[PDB]
RNA sequence: ACAU
DNA sequence: CGATGT
């Protein structure tokens, strides 16, 4: 504890896992939706969580914002730290789009710098992350 | 087991 | 119940 309210919170939403994947980022303090990705026909929860963080990094950098990012995903936080999304999802024609986006997100991480702290949202203490889709 |  | 991940 406690919550850094001056922050950006991100989350994935899906229909199936693997299944249709989307994500969004919100102002933690107000819940204002700041970005939303068009649904991607097949992906995994963790791919979406990863893309959401990287999109947040790009969004904040473009706006010269030093706010931290909250994610509830232990997995995605680690993938971003490593600059490598270690997904098990088969690479085939059906999954080409999500894998293109993941590949491109890794590529962005490997060609840009950032100081943005990427913080674990402590769901057990604070409840659902403010970017949550409310589907569970 | 923990995080989804 | 099923799945994705460390
Ligand atoms: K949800
Ligand atoms: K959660
Ligand atoms: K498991
Ligand atoms: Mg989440
Ligand atoms: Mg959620």
């Amino acid at each position: 504890e406690e919550i850094i309210w001056e922050s950006l919170s991100v989350d994935v939403g899906s229909q199936g896992n693997p299944g249709i994947v989307e994500y969004k980022g919100v102002d933690t303090k107000t819940g204002e939706v700041l970005f939303e990705r068009e649904p991607i026909p097949i992906g995994t929860n963790n791919m979406g969580e990863f893309l959401a963080i990287v999109h947040g990094l790009r969004y904040l950098k473009e706006r010269n914002s030093r706010k931290p990012i909250y994610s509830d995903s232990q997995t995605a936080i680690k993938w971003v730290k490593d600059k490598k999304a270690k997904s098990t999802l088969v690479r085939n024609e059906e999954t080409a789009l999500i894998w293109k986006l993941v590949d491109e997100a890794e590529e962005w991480l490997n060609t840009h710098t950032y100081e943005t702290p990427i913080l674990k949202w402590q769901t057990d203490k604070w409840g659902e992350i403010k970017a949550d889709y409310g589907r569970k």
